[PDB]
């Protein structure tokens, strides 16, 4: 009977997980919940699994919730802030712990469910992108047992040896038999739009900001970094590879020549369920894989020219986690721009290139420090982004 | 140090496997080499490895190579007989054994290879189409370890999970989150020539044995019986899908919906060199699947109509070990008859079903009665054709 704590309740992801508790009561039992500003959904969730404890941003959500709660008689207790997130994260009696939650606002309690030793059901990439080492180094100590949620992690996840399964991010691939993880994606929409072409292109063409990264592939190369760290893998063991049907999540690669991948549908229930049960396996109410029902399935290799973020991202890990941790934060204040049309498509990769030459430092050692460099990296790039418009 | 006794070291796996062995002197070593009547060969690889015994079919091949070792001084001691392939194959210090001599010539030496508990690298299929019950009813007493080769079921055991690898024919894939097994095959020549057309096909239009029950799909009708043994797999669990350019070797669907597949190239030293170095890996100097020089890969479900041997063999797997091994046997027949054009390309199907129609019997208990059903099956079927011819 695993008993968890979702961090990041409200959101997408959140919801899915509880998706899962719920086809699966007599293997999963939430003991708290941990949301934003939506009271609303909180509630809702808080009578159905009806937790131990609820946790809110602010007192003022708390108070607002706690007497809904008040109202039809729940007895999940209510707390706010950051410190009470951790201390959710960090619950004797939890076992597994979902880092739903995104942006900075995650890094502590994720960082506090690593610390504890708790199995980390890791659905907030990001973090890896800014503090890859200090959370790396602390599962090395806790040995708390990592286990991407992310799609692609997720694949690359389920077809890794097993004992490097159950020491992720300090075993040797090379030493087990791996010799390269295959990372995976779409291409983006502008895959064969002719490089000339690509600075007209607008944010209708691209079609929220995740659709931007996955046409500039900013979005492989921040996953491209994250792997490196789950996986401790070097710059030789890594292949990024495009595959628009993206029908196979991702893939790995070993000695005597077997690759070895993940597929699926699209829905995001089926990495979740998968680490929920592992090493076991239950229902995810996800429909089976038709492959009869499918478009042919096609790869080819990314070419640097059409999407200059991908090299950059490769070019800011062997930079440091301060390279990493600012080519991240720039990103998403130029694609913001792209798409408030305040810069060409073109300029994101171009702008994001700029603030990582013009900034110098030294590899943060904290989250305090990851929070500075992603403060700077922001200011640098607002002020780019004006530069232009 | 693994030592192993290769059983068929004169064929092409058996000389891929010492090829495995070659470039891995360090993990892999040789005690014992079993042959048939290629004295020439046999003496080579004697030269190289140099094991400690040597078995030939007869007395004949076995003097002219005790002969021929003599003029080399080489120290290893030639025997004749089947026994002797036995003895070979239960050898005390013997760690794995390649279980490639194929045809009711191997079913004993396997056997015995079993009922000691050796590791058994399977690459006779044929096997577990004849002595199925028997075989993995030894299995389960001796707990000997079966690790398959044949390219298909290989890929399979490589995507199942490990509490099941570990304890192969014994393991409930329905415990374990697996929901089906999915059988791959390239569908044959005859995948897209319309029906009406099938009994105009020629031998030559087919292009030896396997390309034929290649067209026929008796082939994976065949991997589909061998499977449901080999992994405890029930007609609900299975599933042939048609790969044409056979990039995925074959893959195994999940509970929570995720499918794990196994992909390379056609060379067989990365099967050979799984299962050899298992739980590990090893080279095995097998080409880097290259995904940006591939055709792209489609999928279909299997038409009965345009392939009546996959319907049979999956009948006849209802009907026991006798019409399993009684359809083997007769397939044999039929498809020479083929070639040596004495019936139509569609008769193969027609034939190999009158057969088992036109044959009663009981299921077999021991090699010798499968020996039987064999010799019948045969007879049936060579009065068959002459029937038509």
């Amino acid at each position: 009977m695993k008993q968890l704590t979702i961090l990041g309740s409200t959101g997408s992801i959140g919801c899915s997980t509880l998706d899962v508790v719920r086809h699966n009561p007599e293997h999963f039992r939430v003991v708290a919940l941990v949301a934003g500003k939506n009271v609303t959904r909180m509630v809702e969730q808080c009578l159905e699994f009806s937790p131990r404890y609820a946790v809110m941003d602010d007192e003022a959500s708390a108070k607002l919730l706690k007497t809904m709660l008040q109202q039809q008689g729940s007895r999940t207790e209510v707390l706010s802030g950051q410190q009470a997130a951790c201390d959710m994260a960090a619950l004797e009696d939890v076992d597994q712990v979902m880092a739903a939650i995104v942006g900075a606002a995650g890094l502590l309690p994720t960082l506090a469910a690593i610390r504890a030793g708790k199995t980390i059901l890791l659905a907030n990439k990001e973090s890896l992108v800014t503090c890859g080492r200090l959370f790396m180094d602390a599962v090395k100590q806790s040995k708390a047992q990592l286990l991407p949620v992310d799609s692609e992690h997720n694949a690359i996840f389920q077809s890794l040896p097993q004992p490097i399964q159950h020491n992720l991010g300090y075993a040797d691939l090379e030493q087990n038999g791996v010799v390269s993880i295959l990372l995976t994606g779409s291409g983006g929409p502008f895959r064969e739009t002719p490089l000339r072409d690509l600075a007209t292109m607008t944010p209708d063409q691209a079609c929220r900001k995740i659709s931007v990264d996955s046409a500039t592939m900013m979005n492989k190369g921040l996953e491209y970094i994250e792997a490196r760290w789950l996986f401790n893998a070097s710059a030789s063991q890594m292949e990024v590879l495009i595959h628009p049907q993206s029908v196979i999540h991702s893939m790995v690669r070993y000695q005597d020549g077997s690759v070895l991948a993940q597929l699926g549908e699209p829905d995001m229930r089926t990495p979740i369920a998968h680490t929920m049960a592992w090493p076991n396996r239950v229902n995810s109410g996800v429909k089976p894989l038709d492959f009869c029902k499918l478009s042919a399935l096609t790869f080819a290799a990314p070419d640097y020219d059409r999407y200059p973020c991908l090299k950059l991202a490769m070019e800011a890990f062997e930079q440091g986690q301060a390279a990493t941790t600012a080519l991240n934060a720039a990103n998403e204040i130029t694609v913001a721009a792209f798409l408030a049309q305040q810069i060409r498509f073109t300029d994101i990769a171009a702008l994001n290139l700029s603030v990582l030459e013009k900034m110098d430092m030294r590899e943060p050692q904290c989250v305090d420090d990851v929070l500075s460099v992603d403060a700077n990296a922001r200011e640098v790039a607002r002020k780019e982004v004006m530069r232009l418009a």
